């Protein structure tokens, strides 16, 4: 199996998570699953970013000590993850050895090397510092060899003309002012800024630098590294740069999508415009929280919450479009052929031929938008099939049929193209839903996990079998 190594970036509990946080990991999720479900061999991580002072004064004023403080908020983090069902097959923490040896050892070479000099930077403090105007060339030597590096692809002319053109100063990598952080093996009154410190996480958890270094040798470099816009320049300028000076390979992509706003802006911490994902998952249910998350934000732009849109969103597309499309369909079959669903047999209705073309055709554009991170386009695409599928019903009007007992071949044909057209809305959105597809698989009795992957979508019309679907359905959402 290929392998393909996906991460969020490692986020700082002095607050909350709020939906924003979210956003980034659900949407880490969406590749992971995705990826999976295309046979790679995927590994999926995200973690946080424990050090400096800030985290040390939230640990005082809580009264608590900062790994006491530190292990309270991750175990809310973890349990937040646990309950958007985030399939990250590892949480990286800083505070954790893996990690602090790498800092050390990172940073213990690079002094070696002569890349970091001891200097000083009213901010008025010593500081060791970063010689990275010498990458400059092989770095933007790396761009045109890799013009997909940076996605959106308008970020990366920002970089190269905001941060490169007028000279990369020489970064100031350590501080002397605070305590709680990697102290410098050599130079212990230095403490490891957060350039290099949270940077590093990403290799770090894959054991880079300890006696087992398989994950590390199997999985980097990352395939994508995703964010929000303001932390892409650590990303696509700092990065490679440090990952040049261990002579270590450069990642492929690195993605940053836009933000969740609210009415004032970007939700933060700071404006207390904070939506807490705990709240629309316990109400709305997990589904709902995550196809809003993914559906609003599209690619190369910003979207904006409102409770208003939440609600809308969440009944007419999942409730109605979803929702009432399958409960119309095994009523039907449960009242025309008491649950027998008949064998698929081939397009027999007029409207059949293009029916199974769009739903290919809906295959094919969904997997284009997601190769392109086109998340709310591949959803929507999604969403006209299952609109076809209801309007479907409408045009046919099955319960005339059933009046008729020389139409029952044809009135089963119509039976069979949506629960195909079901089948093939409920392979699509794995990646995006862990319950409803799961939920419609039972209810119309696919256990066979065969019906459920990707390849079963090249053909249309798997089943030619007769099958039972559930005598008792109930509602797919919340
Ligand atoms: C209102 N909040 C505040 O006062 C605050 C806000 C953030 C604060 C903070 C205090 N203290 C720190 C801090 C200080 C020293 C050490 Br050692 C450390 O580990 C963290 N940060 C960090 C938070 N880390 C973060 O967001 O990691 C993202 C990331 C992930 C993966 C790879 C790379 C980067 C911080 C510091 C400087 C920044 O840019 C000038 C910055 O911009 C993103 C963030
Ligand atoms: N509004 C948001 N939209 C999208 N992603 C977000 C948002 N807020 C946070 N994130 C995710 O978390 C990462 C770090 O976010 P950031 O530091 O801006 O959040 P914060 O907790 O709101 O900060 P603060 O309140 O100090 O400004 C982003 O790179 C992104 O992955």
């Amino acid at each position: 199996k290929e392998t393909f190594y996906i991460t969020t970036p490692i986020y700082y509990p002095s607050g909350n998570l709020h939906i924003g946080h979210a956003y980034s990991t659900v949407a880490g999720d969406v590749i992971a699953r995705y990826k999976r479900m295309q046979g790679y061999d995927v590994r999926y991580l995200t973690g946080t970013d424990e050090h400096g002072q800030k985290i040390q004064e939230k640990a005082q004023k809580a009264g608590k000590t900062e790994i006491e403080y530190l292990d309270e908020m991750i175990a809310g983090i973890k349990q937040l993850w646990a309950k958007l069902e985030i399939s990250n097959d590892d949480f990286i923490r800083t505070t954790e050895e893996r990690h602090k040896h790498v800092v050390e050892q990172v940073f213990e070479r690079l002094l070696k090397q002569g890349d970091i000099y001891l200097g000083e930077y009213l901010v008025k403090e010593e500081s060791y510092f970063f010689n990275i105007s010498k990458y400059t060339d092989r770095l933007l030597e790396f761009y045109d060899q890799n013009p997909d590096f940076i996605q959106p692809p308008s970020r990366k002319n920002e970089m190269i003309n905001n941060f490169i053109k007028p000279g990369l100063a020489d970064l100031a990598v350590s501080r002397t002012s605070f305590n709680w952080g990697v102290h410098v093996p050599s130079n212990p009154k230095h403490v490891v800024y957060v350039w290099i410190d949270a940077l590093v996480n990403y290799i770090s958890a894959l054991g880079y630098l300890s006696d087992d270094e398989s994950l590390f040798n199997k999985y980097w470099p990352a395939d994508i590294h995703l964010m929000a816009k303001e932390i892409v320049r650590f990303h696509s300028i700092i990065w490679p740069i440090l990952l040049m000076a261990l002579d270590l390979p450069l990642p492929k992509k690195v993605f940053a999508h836009g933000w969740i706003l609210m009415k004032d802006g970007k939700m933060s911490k700071s404006k207390g415009n904070v939506v807490d994902p705990n709240i629309l998952i316990d109400r709305y249910g997990l589904d709902a929280t995550r196809y809003y998350l993914m559906r609003e934000l599209p690619f190369g732009s910003d979207g904006v919450f409102t409770p208003e849109a939440f609600v809308e969103r969440t009944n007419f597309d999942l409730a109605n479009d979803l929702g009432n499309l399958v409960n119309r369909t095994i009523s039907m079959v449960n009242k025309y052929f008491d649950g027998e669903l008949p064998a698929y047999q081939g397009p027999l209705h007029e409207l059949d031929e293009e029916m199974e073309a769009m739903a290919l055709e809906t295959v094919k554009s969904y997997t284009e938008s997601m190769e392109s991170l086109q998340f709310s386009v591949a959803l929507s695409t999604v969403w006209k099939f299952i609109s076809r599928t209801n309007k479907y019903i409408d045009e046919t009007t099955p319960w005339v049929l059933a009046k008729d007992d020389s139409q029952k071949d044809m009135l089963g044909n119509v039976m069979a193209h949506l629960v195909e057209n079901i089948r093939y809305a409920a392979v699509l959105l794995r990646p995006f839903l862990t319950h409803a597809p799961k939920e419609i698989f039972e209810q119309l009795n696919i256990n066979n996990p065969q019906f459920m992957e990707f390849s079963s979508l090249e053909q249309y019309g798997v089943l030619n079998e007769s099958i039972m679907v559930t005598g008792q359905p109930k509602p797919i959402f919340p």
